[PDB]
DNA sequence: TATAACTTCGTATAATGTATGCTATACGAAGTTAT
DNA sequence: ATAACTTCGTATAGCATACATTATACGAAGTTAT
DNA sequence: ATAACTTCGTATAATGTATGCTATACGAAGTTAT
DNA sequence: ATAACTTCGTATAGCATACATTATACGAAGTTAT
C-alpha cells in the first residue's frame, strides 16, 4: 500500500513516459471504471477479477467495440501493472469473458470499420472544382489535401510543418523535412516530397497566406472569415480543424452527412492515407513499396485498406479466371 | 476443492468462450468414461492417472483411432487443467501410454485418412453438367460448390454467411466477409474474393431464391421439393445438408459409393478445401499465396493438405520416364 | 526416492512409448555419462549442473560433433524429466556452456555433413553398368537401388516393403502401398509409383528370387554366395545390408575408401533422397511438390540438400547477372 | 551474496558463449556507471533505481542518442539479472524515466540514422572507374565491395571468410559457406552465391594476393605499401579496414568528408546491405526472397532496411505526375 | 397420404498454430551360417 | 576359406510429438411443407 | 619516413520475440475577430 | 451574429515498445614492412 502509492508517484514524476493521448484514455476510462463500482457497490482499486469480468459485461450490452472494450481492459492493466498489482487480464474470469465477448461481438455482426478512401479520383475531382477559386480557404484546404494524399502524412504530423522543413529539390519539387519523426526508427523515413502539380498547390498556399515571413510558422494556419489568414510559429491548426477540411470537402461534392450516426459517412484525417494506399495497389506498387510510403511495418493495416481490390483478389481468382 | 468447483463453474458460466463443439466432445468423452468407470469400480473424477491408463487401452482395444484415442484423453485433460487440477497426462503413466498407443497403431498400419479431393476438373465437369439446370436446388448447389472449391471455406464458415456479407470490387467480383473461423475471430475478418465465373452463380442463386430480400438472411438455405427456396436470418442450412452436397453431386458423376464402410468414398464437406490446395500447389502458387487462399499462418499445414498428391503422375515418375 | 523408482518403473512398463533407437541411445548415453562420473568422483544421478557442464566440455575435447553433443545432453534431459527430476538444461552453468561449445566449434569450422548424392546419371551409370548381369545379387541391387531413387523411401521403410505391398496400374506400373508410414499424417501420401524402367528392374528381381511365392514375403531377401536368393516373411533384410549395396556399388565404380575413417566417402542409405530431391530442383520442380515426395514437411532440410543449385542462388544473383 | 559472486563467476567462466562486443560494451558502461557513482557519491553494485535513474537523465543532459542510453541500461540490466539480482528496469523509476528521455528526445528532433546506401548503380560506377586498376589493394577493394552488395553480409561475418569456405555451383558460381552471424550459430550455416561477375573480381583478388597457398588463410588481408598482399589464417583484416575501404571508395567518387562531425557522411560497413535491400524492394523481389537474400527470419527488418528509400523518385510522386 | 429434403444427434476422427523432443541412419567390427 | 550376411555400440543426421482446442464424417432417426 | 594498416575507446544502430501504448473521430461547447 | 475556429470527452482505429543481446562508427593513437 505504501508500495503502491510509491509507484503511483513514480508514474506522475515521470508522466512524460506517456503520451498525453495515453493518460486522456486513462483517466477517461478511469472515470467509467469507477463510476460503475460506486453503483455497484464495488471497490475500484484493486479491482477484482469478478468485478472487471462484470463491468466489461456492461460495457458490453452498452454497445461498445471489441476494441473499446479491450482499451478499457488495457486501462485497467496499466494502473495496476504500473502499481505493482496483479492485473486483471491474468484472471481466469476476465480471460474468459474477452473470450466469449469477442466472439459473441463478431456473430452478431460487428465490423472494424475504417476511413472513407480520399483516392486519386476524388483528388482530381476537388483540384478540377476549386483550382481557379482564389479564395485563401480553398487555396489552404486544397494544399492540405494535396500534401495528405502525396505524403501519407498524419493530421497530427501534418500540423506540425513548419516552413523551414521545406525545401526545394534539384528537380523542382519541395521536399519536406520531417522535424519530429513518429517514432526513434522512422519507418516512413526523414523527408517527403510533393510532386510538381502538389509542389505548385503548396507555393499557391504560401505566397497567398503569408506563412513564409518567418521560417518558424506552421505552414497551415487558421483563416478567418474575411479571407485573412494567421500565420503563427507558437500555435498549430488543430488536428480537428484539419479533420473538418476533409468533412467540408465531402460535403462540396456529395451534401450534407446521412445522420445515421455512423463513423465515416465523410471524409476523415486517414482518408488520403488509405486512398493513397489504394491507388499504390491499383498501380501494383509492391505491398513493401507501399508500407514504407506510409510508414507501415504490419502488412495487415494495409491489407485492410487494399483487400477489396481486384489486384489483391489471390491465386483462386488468377487460377479460376484462365 | 471449492476452488475446483468454483473454475469449473467460470468455465460453465462463460462456455460460449468455447466452440460448441468442445463442449459436444467433452460431454461425449465425459459420459464414454464416467460408463467405463462405473463398470471397472472407479471414480470418474478427479481421474486417477493409472485409471484413465486402463480406459486409453481399452479404447485401443476397441480398434478406435489414435486420434479418436487422443480426443479422449485430450478432452479428460481439458476438464482438469481447468479445473486447477493436476491433468492425466502431467503423470508417466498416461503420457507414456498415449505415445505407447500411437506407436503400435502406426506400426500396426494405421494413418490418418483425408477427404477425397473435389478439384478444378470436377468444378468444371459438374458445372459443364448443372450450368444449364433451372431447378432451384441445382443453381443453389453450384454456387455453393463455386464458393467452397474459389474461398477453400470450412462448410461451417459457409453456413455463416449472410448476405450483408456480400460485397463488390470494381471490377464487379464477388466478396465474402468472414469474421469467424477455426483459427480467427476478429471484427476485421477476412475477405474472399470470387471469380467472375462464380459471382454470376452466387448472382444467379441470390435472384431465384430470394434471399437478399433481407440483408440478414443467411445466404444459403434450404430449398423444399416444389423447387422454393426458404430465406432465413435465424435458421443456417445445416452442415450435414452442406455435406449432403458435395455426396449428391459425387454420386451424380460416379453413382454410389462401394460397401466397405470407409469414410472418404465420396466427396464430403473438406473436398475442395483439399482440391483447391492441390490445384494451387501443381500451378506452382508461391507458398504466401497458398496460405492467402486457406487463411493459414503456418506453412506446416500446406503439407498436411497435399500430402497424397498422385503419385503415378507425380515428379518422379515423370522424371525417370524422360 | 520412492517417486523416482515409480516413475522409472512407469518408464519400463510402457517401454513401447519409445523407439528401440532411442533406448538403445539412452543406454549409450547413459553408460559414457556414468563412466566418466566414476572416473571423476561425481555422483551420476541425479545429475548435477556443474558436472553435466564438465562433461560436456570433455564431449567437446574428444571431438564429437556438435549434434552429438546436443544428443548427450538431451538423453541426460529426457532421463531426469522422466524421473520427475530438474532437467540439465535447466541450469544456468549447462546452458552457458552449450553457447560456448556451439559458438567455438562453428568458428573451428566444423561442418553438418549429409549422405553422398546419388542422382540420375549415378542411377543411369550403375543401370548400364550393371545391366547385363544375370547374377541374382546384380538383379536384388539394381531393383533396390532403383526403388530407393524412384521412391525416396528410407532404408528402413524398404527393408519392410512385402510382397502383398505391390500392385499394378492401368498404365502397367508398379504401386508400392505403405503398409507402415512413418507417422499418423504420412506427408509422403500413402503410395509410391514406379516408373516402367523401375517397375521392369523390380519384375526381374520377383522372378529370378521366386519372392512372390508367398505374398506376405518381403520383397528384398538376402541371396548367398551360390546365388540361390532366401525369402522370408519373419525375416527382413537389414538395413546395414541395404547401406552396404550402396557401399559396393560405390566401390564397384570408384575403388576402395580412403581410410581417413570420415564419413559419406561413398553412398549411403540417404545417398538417393538426397540425389532426387537435386534431380527434381534441376527440373524446376516446386518446392512444396519436392517436400511432398520425400515426405518432408520442414522446409530447410531440403534446402541443405539443393543449396548448391544455380537455380537456388537467391534474388541478389538474378539482379545482379540482370 | 555468495549466490551473486558465483552467478557472475559462472558467467565470465563461459565468457565465450557471448559476443566479445557484449563483454566490450558491459566494461564500457561499468567503466561510465562506475566513475558517475564515484563522482556522485553512490554505490556502483548492487545499482539502486534513484541512482540509475540519475545517471540515465545525466546521459540525457549530455546529449547522448537515445539508443546509446538504452545501451547502457541494457548492459546495467544484463549485469544484475545475470548476477541473480532485480534489474534496474524492474522498478518504475528506471523502467519510466527510459520512456520519458525516449519520447523527449523524439520530440526534440530525435531520429536513428542509417548508413547511406551503396547500391547497383554505385556499384557499376565504382567498377567502371577500378576495374582497369592492376594495384593489388583495387583488386582486393573491388571484391570486398562486390561480395558485401551481392551477400549482404556484414563486415565482420565478410572477414571470417577462409579460403576453405569457398565453394562452386556446376554453373561455376562461387558460394561461400557462412556457420555464424548475429543471428546464427549453425554447424550448417548458410551458403551466399556470388554472381558470375562477383565470382570474377573474387577469382582476381585470390589470383594475385596468394591467399589460396593454404585453404586457412583468411580470403581477405591486409596489402602494404609495395602492393604485396600478407595472407594469414590467425589475422583477419580488421572490420576498421574493411570500413575505410568503403570511405577511401566513397572519397574517390564526392571528395573529402564534411568537418561537421556527423556519421554517415560517407559509404560505411553497413552501406552495402542497405543498398542491396533497398534494389531487391525497388526490383518488386518478393519479401521471402528479401528475406533469404539478408538472412532475416522476420518481415519487420525489411522496413528497418527500406525506410529511407527516395521519395522524389518513391511511388507517390511517380503515380501523381505519370 | 407419402415423401423430398431437410434437421438433430451420436460416436468417431481430422485439422490448426505453437512449443518442444525424440528417432533415424552411418559404419567399423565382431559374430554367424551355408556353402 | 569365404560370401554375404546379422548384430552391435556409438557417432551424428533427420526429423518428430504434445498441446489445447475446433472442426468435419456419416448413419440414423426425427420433422415439416407440400 | 610512410602506406596502410591495427588497436582502442566511446558512441549508436540492428535483430527476433513478446507485449502494450498512442493515435484519430466527432458532436458539442467554448472563443474571437470580424 | 457568425465563420471558423479551439477544447473536450469518450469511442475506436492504429500501430507502438521492451528486451537481451550483437553488431557497426569513427577519430585517434599505435604499429611494421618497406
Amino acid at each position: 500500500s505504501d508500495e503502491v502509492r510509491k509507484n503511483l508517484m513514480d508514474m506522475f514524476r515521470d508522466r512524460q513516459a506517456f503520451s498525453e493521448h495515453t493518460w486522456k484514455m486513462l483517466l477517461s476510462v478511469c472515470r467509467s471504471w469507477a463510476a460503475w463500482c460506486k453503483l455497484n457497490n464495488r471497490k475500484w482499486f484493486p479491482a477484482e477479477p469478478e468485478d472487471v469480468r462484470d463491468y466489461l459485461l456492461y460495457l458490453q450490452a452498452r454497445g461498445l467495440a471489441v476494441k473499446t472494450i479491450q482499451q478499457h481492459l488495457g486501462q485497467l492493466n496499466m494502473l495496476h501493472r504500473r502499481s505493482g498489482l496483479p492485473r486483471p487480464s491474468d484472471s481466469n474470469a476476465v480471460s474468459l469473458v474477452m473470450r466469449r465477448i469477442r466472439k459473441e461481438n463478431v456473430d452478431a455482426g460487428e465490423r472494424a470499420k475504417q476511413a472513407l478512401a480520399f483516392e486519386r479520383t476524388d483528388f482530381d475531382q476537388v483540384r478540377s472544382l476549386m483550382e481557379n477559386s482564389d479564395r485563401c480557404q480553398d487555396i489552404r484546404n486544397l494544399a492540405f489535401l494535396g500534401i495528405a494524399y502525396n505524403t501519407l502524412l498524419r493530421i497530427a504530423e501534418i500540423a506540425r510543418i513548419r516552413v523551414k522543413d521545406i525545401s526545394r529539390t534539384d528537380g523542382g519539387r519541395m521536399l519536406i523535412h520531417i522535424g519530429r519523426t513518429k517514432t526513434l526508427v522512422s519507418t516512413a523515413g526523414v523527408e517527403k516530397a510533393l510532386s510538381l502539380g502538389v509542389t505548385k498547390l503548396v507555393e499557391r498556399w504560401i505566397s497567398v497566406s503569408g506563412v513564409a515571413d518567418d521560417p518558424n510558422n506552421y505552414l497551415f494556419c487558421r483563416v478567418r472569415k474575411n479571407g485573412v489568414a494567421a500565420p503563427s510559429a507558437t500555435s498549430q491548426l488543430s488536428t480537428r480543424a484539419l479533420e473538418g477540411i476533409f468533412e467540408a470537402t465531402h460535403r462540396l461534392i456529395y451534401g450534407a452527412k446521412d445522420d445515421s450516426g455512423q463513423r465515416y459517412l465523410a471524409w476523415s484525417g486517414h482518408s488520403a492515407r488509405v486512398g493513397a494506399a489504394r491507388d499504390m495497389a491499383r498501380a501494383g506498387v509492391s505491398i513493401p513499396e507501399i508500407m514504407q510510403a506510409g510508414g507501415w511495418t504490419n502488412v495487415n493495416i494495409v491489407m485492410n485498406y487494399i483487400r477489396n481490390l481486384d489486384s489483391e483478389t489471390g491465386a483462386m481468382v488468377r487460377l479460376l479466371e484462365d
